[PDB]
């Protein structure tokens, strides 16, 4: 039961996602040190570069595999399966 | 390579968000194909209840597989390193 964490470089046109993937649980606070640990053996660059080097240290120190991305597709609960079925005919076009 | 699919139910009081993993990119219409399939499938519920359907029939039919969850840590990219740790450490204490 694998769990997922992401790194975001927020920007407003360049933003920065990082996901990765740990076979185990870490508290939040055991999350934000694993940063502090990065801190240590990386440059002093500004976050959208430094967030390269986090992701590289907790995948080669702590067993953390990086994933290629995140898809995403939602719906409101109350929305009936005829609907959502419209939603994603609309969407597909001639992908159907 | 793996690549994370997220099932989304929105909600007032109940949001539910599924986290599905896969060792095989698909496109987005592939993964919207994937979920007329389940609805060949599956009951008439509306979504909430659909959502948890199509989920266990991406699982055992596509070999996808369910993550845990998914937690999240972001800052400005303009940020320092300097006022990074600062922040972690008023987060931490």
């Amino acid at each position: 039961d694998m769990h997922i964490y992401e790194l975001v470089s927020r920007d407003r046109t360049h933003p920065v996602r990082i996901y990765l993937l740990h076979s185990e649980y870490w508290t939040e606070d055991e999350f934000y040190n694993l940063l502090l640990e990065a801190f240590q053996r990386s440059s002093a660059s500004d976050w959208h570069l430094q967030i390269l080097e986090v992701s590289k240290y907790l995948v080669t120190a702590h067993g953390f595999v990086e994933a290629g991305g995140l898809q995403e597709i939602g719906f409101p609960g109350e929305l009936s399966k005829t609907e959502v079925r419209r939603r994603i005919n609309a969407f597909l076009g001639k992908d159907r």
